[PDB]
This record gives structure tokens, C-alpha cells and sequence, in this order.
């Protein structure tokens, strides 16, 4: 997508080079952010091919707070297969702080449903937000949250929201963080009965990793196609109700995939 | 500055009106992102009188950790008595997060040590951060955090620093709250031996007040002046060592003040 590319040589021409957890070095920006209007289309990158299977999988997974990869697994989900342990359990990761919060009283806080009920009844609120960075509970978690908060906020009918990225593989990751989020805002929009509106990219350390150069200029000369268009072909009683075959995409007319090599 | 009168223009042309916390009006606009090379100046608005005294105040309170208003009430620092109790009490806000989060486990997490330990041992993390959004502490606090949250980021020996601001009173708060970003981000850079790189100011609900339209439009009258240069006459031990008279600014010339009213 325009927004994407743009990133994606801005990173090119204006990263540093350095390194990362100590592996493979990186070209890196610091502060990014960038809008999609969700009613121009779905965000899912054309100028390679994507696939929402495992996007949608997570997300309904994140949805329901239990952070065993049980239910990925039993759909062949792996993407956190990386990190999860031998009984298959990640700590406290997005969807236990996302629907239980522990607090030092006892008490397990649902940002969720609070959200929900805000934009329900105080949907000009300015701190209609859920925040996965449980200072507290970093050290328990398999990984500490890359996508770490999140706004939500309301205005003529539409619903937006602002994401906070502490880190990103924009080659590898973006595509698919921007696609959940984006569909989260579709579904909330769809609880509360509102038109979706823009979903606000905002990201920390920004990076393409070394070797990912070559697959970055590939994509660079690709030019993007029109934007996919989401379909919810139901309406379920409440934000934990949704089901995998619940969403369709129409309209995707994508390049070639990519391969991403990573490094161990 | 260049960069704060183009935000008032913004949401003047691109603004949606609305109400605050049902009292007075406002024009809002929904997720913005300036910066600021500290190298150029410090980011202290020059076109309308700005002071210092109570935002250094603050900064050192923030630091100790301490959240009674006693410190800020000896030295005449009067902007949080609008929020404190009889006892001068706030609950756990910005400060007690910054210092010692509480865990679970009866622990108290201090952030801002943490940070510089990353600097000093791990300055290429990607989760060098400062979170002052506690889930469950915002019932007790006076007011839920409006500068939520913060990450630090080095490169080229220098260290750049993005604040999540999710709400923001443009005319009356922003100066405030660039400053003070800015004094810290000098602090830790002098703490770390690095140069100062960008302040990133990320914002969420980004608000002009009605009241303050007449203000505004004064403001942007104004063409905007050289910024002033921090000086730091004294180099501290630590980050917790800092004192007031260890700041000074030079060249600051900026247009007469303009009082903001607000509605009660």
C-alpha cells in the first residue's frame, strides 16, 4: 500500500545502521506514524501476497484471553509455537492483560468489556484505551508486548483507533499487525454499531533487517493494487461471539508472496 | 514554533466539534505526530511568554517518586492543587508509576532506574520504556494519566525520546508539556554522556478549547522566534540529584503571554 512503501523507503533512506537483540544488524528509524480510512478499503498489502488466516486465528484467540496456544494449535496457527513452552503456555502475554489485568488487590481487569461499555456510554471519553505493557508482569511474559496500547476514539458515526508499536520488522511483521488491527476496529465498530474509521499507525523503533534488503527492493517496484474489501458476513451478540468463518475478503488481487529468511 | 502553530492550524482546518468532559466545546482532530530536533534549540513556544519555574519543579517531583503536593507547595508550584485532597494527596499518580509501580507480588518497580540501566548496559533495547498507564491504579489516582506513556531510543550518540500523549488542550497544556519532555530528555542524555537527538510527540485526542479560538488565531498571528538554548550549569550524580537552579535558558524572546480561561 501507498503508506506501507512509503515507510518502507523512508527506512532505506533515512535508518541508521545497527543491530538488534544482537544477531542481525538493521536499518532503523525512531517515530512513525501513518493513517489508513478504513472506508477507502481493507489494509492488507497488495504488493505481496498475504493471508489472513493466522491474523484472524490470533486475534479471536487474543479475544478470549487464555494464553495457551491450545486453540492455535488445534487450528495450525504456529506463529507462537517460537516462543511458547513445553505445556504450550506463553505467561501473561496480550490477551491475559488485554482481559484479566492482575491487580495488586486481587482483581483481574477486563480492558475489553470497560472499552466496550465506554464506547457505549461515553464514547467522547479520551482514555477509551487498553494497554498490554504490565510493567509488572514483563519478566513472566514469553515476550514483552510489541504492540503495547491502543486508543480507541469516536467522532461523526466512525470508530478510530491508535496503535502504539514499541518495535517493528517492517518487511516481516507490519503487514500482518496492520490487518489485525485493522479488523479489530471492524469488529468493535460492528458491536457498537458505528462506521469504521481511521486506523492510526504509530510505531517506536522502526526497522528493516539486513537481510531483508534485496526482498525490500523487490516489493519497492511493485506498484500497489486497490485495497480488498472486508466482509462480516455475521453479527454476533457481543465482541466475544465472533468465528473464524465469520470474515471474508473480496477484491484481493495481490503480487507474488515474498520469503522472509530469518536468522537463529 | 513552526511545529506547534502548524498542529493549532490543523485542527482548526481539519478539527471535528464535539465536548469535552460535557462542559466546554472543542475542535479535535485524532492521532498527530511532530518532532522536535533538540540539537536545534530547546522547544520552548516563543510566540507567546512561556516559564519554566513550575515545569522543572514538577520534573524533580515526578523523579522522586513522591505523589503528595508538598514539595510542589513550598516552592509556590500550585498547578496540581486543583487535583489534591485535604492532605495535599493525589493517589498513585505519574511519580509512584515512574518509581515504584506496584506488582502483584509486592514488589515496586523503579522504571526510571531501569531506563538508565539500558542505556548504560543495553542502549540498542527496543523496550527502553516508562509506563505511567497502570490498569489498576487508576481508580485511586486524582486524574488517569495524560502523558501515558514513553520510550528512549540511541543512535549516533545520541539519544531521541517519543511521548504517548493520549489527550491534549493545545493551547494551554502543549507548551507545558513539550518543555518538559524536553528538560528530560537533556537530564538523561547528561546522566548517559549522549548528545540529545529527537523528542517524538505522539498524541491521541488532540484538542482547541472554544474558549480559546480568539487565542489561537492571536497566536498564529505571530511569526515564531529563534529558540532559546537549555543550559545545565551542573552535572549530577545521578538522575535523582538534579536541582532547580541547575537550569537556565538563554536567548528566549518570546511575544507577550496570552492567558487561557477555562470553564469550571
Amino acid at each position: 500500500m501507498k503508506q506501507y512503501l512509503e515507510l518502507m523507503q523512508k527506512v532505506l533512506d533515512e535508518g541508521t545502521q545497527k543491530n538488534d537483540r544482537t544477531g542481525t544488524g538493521t536499518l532503523s528509524i525512531f517515530g512513525h506514524q501513518m493513517r489508513f480510512n478504513l472506508q477507502d478499503g481493507f489494509p492488507l498489502v497488495t504488493t505481496k501476497r498475504c493471508h489472513l488466516r493466522s491474523i484472524i486465528h490470533e486475534l479471536l484467540w487474543f479475544l478470549q484471553g487464555d494464553t495457551n496456544i491450545a486453540y492455535l494449535h488445534e487450528n495450525n496457527v504456529t506463529i507462537w509455537d517460537e516462543w511458547a513452552d513445553e505445556n504450550g503456555d506463553l505467561g501473561p502475554v496480550y490477551g491475559k492483560q488485554w482481559r484479566a489485568w492482575p491487580t495488586p488487590d486481587g482483581r483481574h481487569i477486563d480492558q475489553i468489556t470497560t472499552v466496550l461499555n465506554q464506547l457505549k456510554n461515553d464514547p467522547d471519553s479520551r482514555r477509551i484505551i487498553v494497554s498490554a505493557w504490565n510493567v509488572g508482569e514483563l519478566d513472566k511474559m514469553a515476550l514483552a508486548p510489541c504492540h503495547a496500547f491502543f486508543q480507541f476514539y469516536v467522532a461523526d458515526g466512525k470508530l478510530s483507533c491508535q496503535l502504539y508499536q514499541r518495535t517493528c520488522d517492517v518487511f516481516l511483521g507490519l503487514p500482518f499487525n496492520i490487518a489485525s488491527y485493522a479488523l479489530l476496529v471492524h469488529m468493535m465498530a460492528q458491536q457498537c454499531d458505528l462506521e469504521v474509521g481511521d486506523f492510526v499507525w504509530t510505531g517506536g523503533d522502526t526497522h528493516l533487517y539486513s537481510n531483508h534488503m534485496d526482498q525490500t527492493h523487490l516489493q519497492l517496484s511493485r506498484e500497489p493494487r486497490p485495497l480488498p474489501k472486508l466482509i462480516i458476513k455475521r453479527k454476533p451478540e457481543s465482541i466475544f461471539d465472533y468465528r473464524f468463518e465469520d470474515f471474508e475478503i473480496e477484491g484481493y488481487d495481490p503480487h507474488p508472496g515474498i520469503k522472509a529468511p530469518v536468522a537463529i
